[PDB]
């Protein structure tokens, strides 16, 4: 099989989502491996939603899809070790990569300070930047956009009458990421490599074989498939998931 989107999340381990507010349905179906479930959350109408978030649970063998994560409202995180919480990257983000056209989150004010127009509104500003018209977009509430990922970045209409559209200011998500020294102690959150190849995840031996086992390593910070520097690298490195590409170092600034 060539998807492989497991990548693209944020793990909690020992944890799943219980929604308070009993709205928002919730598909769950036997699956055998945590891969799958990623690859139907990610995958184009493979929900009756769109996926944000998604529980797998190891001893039943079970995927739990959300249209929420656990920043959204009336929803709690709960125990057991049976559970692993799984969080779209770009849903959390708070930073940027490039255009941003990938960016999901949460801000919805402009750049002078003015709040955003709602996207599926036509007040003030009439438009045809509908959801319906950008599917995997996610044009959704009045958050900052970027669909047709135009260089200006993430923008959205604004509330003010008088102007149309502004852009949005939020900043290269290599802003605040930096390291000390040559990084042996980097924990940041920086997951391409240089060249801009995704990071494979440290929990997979796919497509490359490692020793750095997270349950062998734990204060070594092997979570997801962030950039780290565990064996006196000058640089700290991921595994690619290119199989043509062992492994290569990160783009990350000094602190200094």
């Amino acid at each position: 099989k060539r998807r492989n989107t497991i990548h693209e999340f944020k793990k909690s381990a020992k944890t799943t989502l219980i929604k308070i507010d009993p709205a928002l349905k919730i598909k769950t179906k036997k699956v055998n491996t945590a891969d799958q479930c990623a690859n139907r959350c990610t995958r184009n109408k493979g929900l009756p939603f769109t996926c944000k978030a998604f529980v797998f649970d190891k001893a039943r063998k079970q995927c739990l899809w959300f249209p929420f994560n656990s920043m959204s409202s009336g929803v709690k995180k709960e125990f057991g070790h049976e559970f692993d919480l799984y969080e779209n990257k770009d849903y959390i983000r708070n930073c940027i990569i490039g255009e941003g056209e990938s960016y999901k989150g949460t801000v919805s004010i402009t750049k002078s300070g003015i709040k955003c127009q709602p996207w599926s509104s036509m007040i003030p500003h009439e438009h045809s930047f509908l959801p319906s018209s950008y599917r995997g977009k996610d044009l959704q509430e009045n958050y900052c956009r970027n669909p047709r990922g135009e260089e200006g970045g993430p923008w959205c209409f604004t509330s003010n009458p008088e102007v149309r559209y502004e852009v949005c200011d939020i900043p290269q998500c290599s802003e605040v990421e930096c390291m000390t020294a040559n990084g042996e102690s980097y924990r940041g959150l920086m997951d391409h490599t240089e060249s801009g190849k995704i990071c494979q995840r440290w929990d997979h031996q796919t497509p490359h074989r490692h020793k750095f086992l997270p349950e062998r390593y734990p204060d070594k910070g092997f979570d997801d498939n962030y950039c780290r520097n565990p064996d006196g690298q000058p640089r700290p490195w991921c595994y690619t998931l290119d199989p043509h590409t062992r492994w290569e170092y990160c783009a990350i600034k000094t602190c200094a």
